[PDB]
């Protein structure tokens, strides 16, 4: 059984590049940068994280991809070979549709 956590966290776009923020359990935050075509916008999201080993997670993330479906965010996180550590099921305030990723790691606050 994955470990599920509270998360919440924001996507701030501009038309070429992205910024994603993210604050996990332990005092961890997620920030990730995508590039390619967005509309200009911004919004938060609350949602779950399920992760079968968040130590990995959190040490190993070099990579996000998220599919933004409306008012739906999910967000998967890979290390360096590509391997699934774990994902973000969210609700976003702000309706988006696209699918993206880029770097990301977390650190501490």
């Amino acid at each position: 059984q994955e470990q599920q956590y509270d998360v919440h966290g924001n996507v701030i776009s501009a038309a070429v590049y992205q910024k994603f923020h993210v604050y996990g359990p332990e005092d961890m935050v997620f920030d990730g940068d995508a590039g390619g075509l967005t509309i200009p916008g911004a919004g938060a999201f609350w949602g779950t994280l399920f992760t079968s080993d968040l130590q990995r997670l959190y040490k190993d993330t070099v990579s996000f991809q998220y599919n933004a479906l409306g008012t739906y965010l999910n967000i998967n996180f890979f290390d360096s070979s590509g391997g699934f550590l774990g994902h973000i099921q969210a609700g976003a305030v702000s309706a988006v549709v696209g699918v993206g990723g880029g770097s990301g790691s977390w650190h501490n606050w």
